[PDB]
């Protein structure tokens, strides 16, 4: 879920607003992604790209006919962690755990201004 | 929110249907509710119409034309603990309280199934 996955990061990282600091970064952070990794930050990306390809395959997912993207799921936030609630089905409850890890993975590496809108010459 | 209330009993009383259960039970506990509450339950019942009456007070309320019961907010259920999230906005988190306390006091009171549809007359 987009609108889940921001909040999450901003859980974890609360100076942040993910969907400019975080979007076009590297290779793999934004739409699709292609290439080598250009570092750890990209390299949660390619993660998480990873993430929602293995949920795609998913005999549950198969039906919620909205991207992982617009699937909306329940989580919380609260003392700067994020719970992924047992309320979601199946299928939201695996995007779930691919936005949460993504969210801790982004907080725990370099962010190098050098790679944002980095140029798709070689990826 | 009807469906998050709905989702907190259930992480609470994981064997209920709280929508069915729960309502119509008491003076209380559904649709309004006048009169003196007729056991515990229903009392707690009481409280979370009172909770709801205060939200409807509160300044940041008047906004969003929601009322109370369509007005969704964001939480957890794990280990079959609530939590409300720090996503929320300051009418959300209040709700999301109000809603959290009531399931709470659900899965502590015990349940009289003599006062399940119970007769107007004399709430
Ligand atoms: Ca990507
Ligand atoms: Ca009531």
């Amino acid at each position: 879920a987009l609108w889940q996955f921001n909040g999450m990061i901003k859980c974890k990282i609360p100076s942040s607003e993910p969907l400019l600091d975080f979007n076009n970064y590297g290779c793999y952070c934004g739409l699709g992604g292609s290439g080598t990794p250009v570092d750890d930050l990209d390299r949660c990306c390619q993660t998480h790209d990873n993430c929602y390809k293995q949920a795609k395959k998913l005999d549950s997912c198969k039906v919620l006919v909205d991207n992982p993207y617009t699937n909306n799921y329940s989580y919380s936030c609260s003392n700067n962690e994020i719970t992924c609630s047992s309320e979601n089905n199946a299928c939201e409850a695996f995007i779930c755990n691919c936005d949460r890890n993504a969210a801790i993975c982004f907080s725990k590496v370099p962010y190098n201004k050098e790679h944002k809108n980095l140029d798709k010459k070689n990826c």
